[PDB]
C-alpha cells in the first residue's frame, strides 16, 4: 500500500469465552539471506562413530516461520488458567498474519558496515497447503516463536535429508531435490502483507487430569468377588481353589490392563547420585532401533509409561523430555549437569501406566510336570494388548503442540512421542526468503550471476490460535492439586526477566493437576 | 401416594418378536443401615506378604443395585433358546423401578427385638448419570440380582479404593473423597416410587458361534498355490524352492494370523492330577504385572487365548474363569476342590485362538553363514500384529455382562478380559440409603448427632432390558451341536429348588453352539 | 399431603454458570422441646469477677435454623475453585425449605426409654420478616448447618438479652419482652412442608484479591517529584530543601493514606514462644471499650489492620480470628494449646493496612525555637482520616457470611468486624417449635396445665443460595499463587472424614489469592 503507513498492528492477546479461547501473539522476525541465495547439497558421513549420523540433503536459502511449542501462544499465567481448571483442550483453528516489511541493504566498505533500507526490495512467502514438501517443523527443533513477547527471533533456515545409500554421505537413485522456487508465492515491498488462515482437523483432546484411582484396585473393597482362583496343588497333585476377597487386590481378576512398556534404565538425580554406577558412556548401553543397517536411540520412546515413581529421585532418562532453562547457542557440546536443566515427570500416570525402568512383570516358561516344578520369567517388554489401557505424554508450556503423522498407509495410535496432537494435515510450512538483487553486472554471460547485494528483512509476524476447552466436571469434595507460584525465599520473578533483561523459568509446567476416577 | 396402596407390580417374563427379546425382572430386596449412617475411611497394609494388596479408601451408609449378569435377567431355558439359535446379541435399553418401600423400625430390649414399620421415614435415592463417581461395577462382584426369582437379597455396600503412597495405606496428596449426599436425591416414604431409563451406546455384538474352519486350513485342499517355499540349501550353499502343494497346510502361504498370547502354566483337573506336580503354591510362580511398584495376579489375562485344548483334561487355571456352584459366605478363606466349582472351558475357540499354556511358536535367534547353523528360539508370549484374528472370551449365563472403559483417553480394543460389552457410559449406579433418624436428643450440642434409630428398608426392584438379537444364517447340512439337559440317573433337577428350598446349578452355561465357516 | 408421602427431595449441589453460581445444601436437623413449653427469665451477675457478664434476658422454647457460615454453603472444593479463579462475590437470593417433618413421642417407664411417631402433632415455624425480634443470628455462635452434608444437627434455642440495671442481673424499666407466639406461625404435621424466599439488597462484592503494590511505593522508581521537601535548617536557621528523588519513597509526597488503627500487643506462635513473657493473665491488659459503666473486651478490634507480618512468627491475637478444628461440647472451660487451633493470617493486607502490634507512626509533640529542639512522640491509636484507604477482614470457609447493621439511625462504613457483609435487613429469623401437647388433664383448674407429653421433631432442610461473581482480568504475566492441596507425607485426607467417620479439617482458607495493582 504505503512507505509511510503500517500494514499491522500490535495483538497480543488471551479472550476466554466459555469453553473457547483465542491467544494472540505478536513477534518482531529477522530473516537473513541464507546461503547467498543457493541451494547446497549438504551431507555427512559417519559422526561420532555412529553411521546412523550418516545423511544427503539439501540447505535451501529459505528459512521458515514455526509456531509449534505451546508458550508461543500461551502465557505462564493463561499456562496456570488452564491447566488449574480444564479437563482437556485442542486445537481448533489457526491465522498467520505477516506484516510491516523491512529489506535492509547492508555495504562494507574500508572497515565500515553501513546498514540502509531498500525500499524497493521484495520478501517471498509461500504456505506449502497440499504438503509436497519435507515437513520438518515437527521434530522438536530450535526457531519457534519466543516465549516472551518483547523477544526478536532470526528465523531459522529450511533444509531437509532424504534418501542417502548404506548409511554413507552419497544418495541414491530415488534421493529427491525440492525446489521451493517452484511453488508459487507472494511477493511483497515493504507496504505488503500476508495472511493465511487454517482449520484443525478433528482431533482428540489432549486429557489434562491424573487418575485419582489405581488401575488394579477398581474392584469395590468391601465386597468379594464370586470368582475363585488356583491356589495349589495338593499332596497327591489336585488343583485346589479359593475365592477371591474383598480389597485383596493382588488376586482379583482384572477386566483392564496397563499399556505397552519397554525397560530403559533408570538413574538417580542428585540425592542419589552415589547410588549411580559411575564413568559409564550411555550410548553403548542405550535403548535402539534398527532400520536400513544402522542404529538410533529412540527417546523418549513410544507412549505407555511413566518415567519416575512419584516418591523417589530415580528417572528413567531415556523416557524422559529434557528442557534447557535458558535458550542455548547453536552447536554447544558443553556437558551439561542436571542444575541447568528442566527435567519432567510423568509420575501422575503411575496409577495407570507402568514404571519405564522396572521388569513389566513376569509369565509362565516351561510346562510343569510331577518331576518339573513351574517356572516363571520375568519380561522387560511387552507391546499393545487388547483391553489395556494407558495414559499418553502430558503436554508442557514449553514443549511442542503437534506432530504431522508420516503418511505411509498404515499406523497405529498416531499420537507422537513427545507429546502433542497427532496431525495428519497440520499447519502448513510457511516459507520465506529475501528476494535477490544482482551486483553490478556489465557484460554478458551464460552463467548465472553469482554477485548480490546483501540484505536481510525484518517485519512482525502474528499468530491467531482458537482453542477448545473440556469444561472439568467433578464431584470431589477435598480440595485439588493446583499448579501455584510457590518459591521460599525467592531472589527473582520466575517468568519475568531479570537485572540483564534475560527471560528466566526455572520450572517445565506440565497440564496435569485436576483429578478424575477411573 | 399411600400407605394402604401398592406403588408397582411384580413382572418377571421373557417376550421374544424376532430380533428382539425383552426381559423382566422382579426381585425383593433388603437395606441395611450401613456403617450406623457415617463415612469411614478404610485402609490396609501388605496383607498375605503382597504390598498390591494395600489400599486406602471410603466405606460408605450407602448400598446399591447391581444387574451386571446375565441371570439376574435370564431364566435357563431362555438362555437355552438363545444360544441354540442365535449367532450374536447386544443390549439395547434398561429400565429400572424401585418400588413398595417399606422401612422397619428395629427395637432391642432386655432379651428382646422387636420390629415395627416406621410410616414416616424416608429412602434415598440417586443414579450416577454423569459417571463422577468411581464406578465399582463392573469387577466381577457379589451383590447382583440373585437369579431365581423368589430369592430375596440384601444390597451391597458402596466403597471404594482412591490412591494411597507407596504400596501402603496411608493417602497421598492426589487421594480424593467423593461424598455421595453432595448429589441431588429422590426421598421415598412407603407410597413413593423411583423409575430410570437407559439406553446403551451402539455396542458390536456378542458371537454365540465357534468356528467350523482352522484359521491356517483356509486353502482348497485340492488345489496347489501357486507359490514356491525355501525348502535348502545345496552341498555348495544354493538356496533352493518348492511348490507348496495342495492340502498341506503346514507349508501354505498365510493371509492371517492367530491373536496375541501371553503363556500361562497348564495343570490337570482329576482324571490326570497324578501328573501334577504336588504341594506347589502359585503365587510365586504366576502370571503377574507390576504396577506402582508392587505386582498382581492378572487373571483371566487378556483376550486371544483358548484355556483348554479340547479333548485333554490340562487347563491353563490363569485364564479360566472359575464359578461356585453355589452362593457363598462373605470372606471364606477354605480351600475347595473342583468337586465344588464350575470350571469354564473356551476349548470352542481352538481353531482361532492359541492355546494358553504351550509356546506360541519360534523364530530366528542369529545370522546363518558357512560357519554358524541357522537357530531358532521359541517364544512364551506375543502382542497384537498387523493381520491378526482371534476370538473374545465367552459369555456365562453366570457371568458379568459389561464393564466400563477405564478414562485414560488412550486404550485398545476395548473388550473386559472378564468378557461382556465394554462401555464407556454403562447403566448408571444406583445408591440407595435408608434416610437417618435421630434418636432422642435433649440437649444442645454443635456436635453432630451420634445417637440414631436402628432401621432397615426393604421393596421391590424391576429391571427390563431389551436385547437385539443377530439371527443365525447358515447353510450347514447335517445337525448342529444344541445345549441341551442331558444328565444320567438325575438325582435332581439342575437349575431347580432341591429338598431344602436352595437353588442348583451344575453347570456354566456358554454361548458358543452354533457354527459358521472361517 | 400425606403421611406416606415424601413432602421434599434432597438438594445438595452447585451449579457455576458465567457470572453466577448457585449452591443448595440440605441437611437433616433435630428439635428438642426446649423448656418444657415454657419462657424463662433468664439473668447473671458478675462472672469471672466482671460485670460485663452481667445480663437479663430470656429463654424461649424456640429453636432457630442459622445459615450464616460459608461451609454451610460452599465445599471445600468449590471454594478452592472460587478464590483461585475470582476477585470477589456477593450474596444474590435465598430459598429455604423445610420439609419431611416427623414428631417423635418419647416415653420412659421403669428404666425403660421408648420412641413411638406421633402422626397427628405439629411442628410451629415462622421467619421475623420485619425484623422486630432481637436478630442474634450474626454474632459468631454455634448451630449453623453443618459443613459435612451426613452430618444431623440440633437446633440451637433461641434466647436473648435485653437491658439489665447498673451492670446487674436486675431488668430495667426499658427491659422488653417479646412473646414468639405473638407472630402468626405456619403449623405443620408429618405430611406438610414449609418454603420461604428472600433477596439480598445491594452490598458491594467482598475483595477476594490481595494488592501487589505498596500504598506508600505508587509512584514511578525512575521519575522524581517535581516537589520538594523540607531537610533542615542551617547554622543561621535558614530552612533547606531538596528535590524528592526517584525511587526513594521514604521522602516522596504521598495523595492516600493507610486506614485506622489501634495497636494490641503481639505473641510469638511456637517457634518464638521463648521470646514470650511468661504467666501473663491477658484479660488484664487487653484492648477494652467501656459501655455503661462496664469494659468489654472488643475482639477482632475494628477493620483497617493486618494482624501479622509476612514472615514473621508474631501475632496480634486479638486482632486475630480464632477457630476449633474440630466442634467442641457446650460450655468447655479446657485451655487450647495453638495445636488445636486454625489461626487466621491477614499479611495479604500489609502492602495496604497497618501492622496491629506495632506504633502507628510519630507527630510533633511541641513548638520549635532557637532554644528548644523539635520533639516527636509516636502514637499507638489513630481513627480515620480524609483520603485514607485499607482492606476490610477477608471471609474465611468456616467463618460468618453477614451481619445485621445496628439500627440506631447512625453508623460509618457498616463492615462487620468479623468480616462479611454488613447489612440492613438480612436474612429473616427462622423459627420453629414443637406445638405443646397436654398430658392427661381429667379435672378443671385455672392454672396453666404443666404436664406435657415428651416430644421432638426431625426433618430436612435445604438452602439454596445464588452468588454473584467478579471475574478476574489481570494482565500479570507469571503465575499467581492458588490455594493448593499440598501436604507432605499425609496421614489423613484433610476434609475428608477419619476412620472414626469424624470430618476433618485442618485449616482455614481464606479468599485473598490473586494479585491486583493498586
Amino acid at each position: 500500500d504505503g512507505v509511510g503507513n503500517a500494514s499491522g498492528d500490535w495483538h497480543c492477546d488471551s479472550t476466554w469465552m466459555g469453553d473457547r479461547v483465542v491467544t494472540k501473539s505478536t513477534r518482531t522476525w529477522v530473516l537473513p539471506s541464507y546461503n547467498n541465495h543457493q541451494y547446497r547439497e549438504i551431507k555427512s558421513g559417519s559422526v561420532d562413530g555412529s553411521n546412523a549420523n550418516a545423511y544427503f540433503g539439501y540447505s535451501t536459502p529459505w528459512g521458515y516461520f514455526d509456531f509449534n511449542r505451546f508458550h508461543s501462544h500461551w502465557s505462564p499465567r493463561d499456562w496456570q488458567r488452564l491447566i488449574n481448571n480444564y479437563w482437556g483442550f485442542r486445537p481448533r483453528s489457526l491465522r498467520v498474519k505477516i506484516f510491516n516489511i523491512q529489506v535492509k541493504e547492508v555495504t562494507v566498505q574500508d572497515s565500515t558496515t553501513t546498514i540502509a533500507n531498500n525500499l524497493t526490495s521484495t520478501v517471498q512467502v509461500f504456505t506449502d497447503d497440499d504438503y509436497q514438501l519435507p515437513y520438518v517443523v515437527g521434530n522438536g527443533t530450535e526457531g519457534c516463536l519466543p516465549a516472551f513477547p518483547p523477544q526478536v527471533f532470526t528465523l531459522p533456515q529450511y533444509g531437509y535429508a532424504t534418501l542417502n545409500r548404506d548409511n554413507g554421505d552419497n544418495p541414491t537413485e530415488r534421493s529427491s531435490f525440492f525446489c521451493l522456487e517452484y511453488f508459487p508465492s507472494k511477493m511483497l515491498r515493504t507496504g505488503n502483507n500476508f495472511e493465511f488462515t487454517y482449520s484443525f482437523e478433528e482431533v482428540p483432546f489432549h486429557c489434562s487430569f491424573a487418575p485419582s484411582q489405581n488401575l488394579f484396585k477398581l474392584a469395590n473393597p468391601l465386597v468379594d468377588q464370586y470368582l475363585y482362583r488356583f491356589v495349589s496343588t495338593s499332596a497327591t497333585g489336585a488343583i485346589q481353589f479359593q475365592k477371591n476377597l474383598a480389597g485383596r487386590y493382588a488376586n482379583t481378576y482384572k477386566n483392564w490392563f496397563p499399556g505397552p512398556m519397554g525397560r530403559t534404565q533408570g538413574w538417580n538425580t542428585s540425592s542419589g547420585s552415589s547410588t549411580n554406577r559411575v564413568s559409564v558412556n550411555n550410548f553403548s548401553v542405550s535403548n535402539r532401533m534398527n532400520l536400513e543397517g544402522a542404529s538410533y536411540q529412540v527417546n523418549p520412546q513410544p507412549n505407555g509409561m511413566t518415567n519416575t515413581l512419584q516418591g523417589s529421585n530415580r528417572y528413567a532418562l531415556e523416557n524422559t523430555m529434557i528442557f534447557n532453562a535458558q535458550n542455548a547457542t547453536p552447536g554447544t557440546t558443553s556437558v551439561y549437569p542436571e542444575d541447568n536443566l528442566l527435567l519432567t515427570s510423568e509420575s501422575e500416570t503411575q496409577p495407570v501406566n507402568r514404571v519405564a525402568y522396572n521388569t513389566g512383570g513376569q509369565m509362565a516358561t516351561n510346562a510343569q510336570n510331577a518331576t518339573t516344578a513351574p517356572t516363571v520369567g520375568t519380561y522387560n517388554l511387552q507391546e499393545v494388548l487388547p483391553g489395556s489401557v494407558w495414559m499418553e505424554r502430558d503436554v508442557y508450556l514449553q514443549g511442542p503442540i503437534w506432530a504431522k503423522i508420516p503418511e505411509t498407509g498404515a499406523h497405529f495410535h498416531p499420537s507422537p512421542a513427545m507429546g502433542g496432537f497427532g496431525l495428519k494435515h497440520p499447519p502448513p510450512m510457511m516459507l520465506i526468503k529475501n528476494t535477490p538483487v544482482p551486483g553490478n553486472i556489465t557484460s554478458f554471460s551464460d552463467v548465472p550471476v553469482s554477485s548480490f547485494i546483501t540484505q536481510y528483512s525484518t517485519g512482525q509476524v502474528t499468530v491467531e490460535m482458537e482453542w477448545e476447552l473440556k469444561k472439568e466436571n467433578s464431584k470431589r469434595w477435598n480440595p485439588e492439586i493446583q499448579y501455584t507460584n510457590n518459591y521460599n525465599d525467592p531472589q527473582f520473578v520466575d517468568f519475568a526477566p531479570d537485572g540483564s533483561g534475560e527471560y528466566r523459568t526455572t520450572r517445565a509446567i506440565g497440564t496435569r493437576y485436576l483429578t478424575r476416577p477411573l
